[PDB]
């Protein structure tokens, strides 16, 4: 009952991205539905226009614990364990949360 193109071309992506999950995570343990409901999210990403890249943060979040602390370069901050501790001060070198 579709006509017009464009229409069309967003159902068939939509409908792509959909059926291509349900028919892989079918047959795929619970733990790694959302590595590849990931993986679909990123590539959708990288497909939609209109939107930087997003290559610095996804390292970050991918490859974000090879940031190498420093001896001693943690500062004290309150609440933060040791752990929460050297989370901000590796993601303080992000300019996005710079001043975190």
């Amino acid at each position: 009952g579709v006509t017009d193109h464009t229409q069309r071309l967003s159902i068939i992506t939509k409908d792509l991205f959909q059926v291509a999950f349900n028919r892989v995570a079918r047959g795929m343990l619970h733990q790694d539905h959302i590595t590849f409901a990931m993986l679909l999210a990123r590539i959708k990403l990288k497909g939609t226009v209109g939107e930087p890249t997003y290559d610095a943060e996804f390292q970050h979040f991918l490859r974000g614990n090879e940031i190498v602390l420093s001896a001693g370069s943690t500062p004290r901050i309150q609440g933060l364990t040791v752990e929460q501790a050297e989370a901000v001060v590796r993601l303080s070198c992000l300019p996005a949360f710079k001043d975190l």
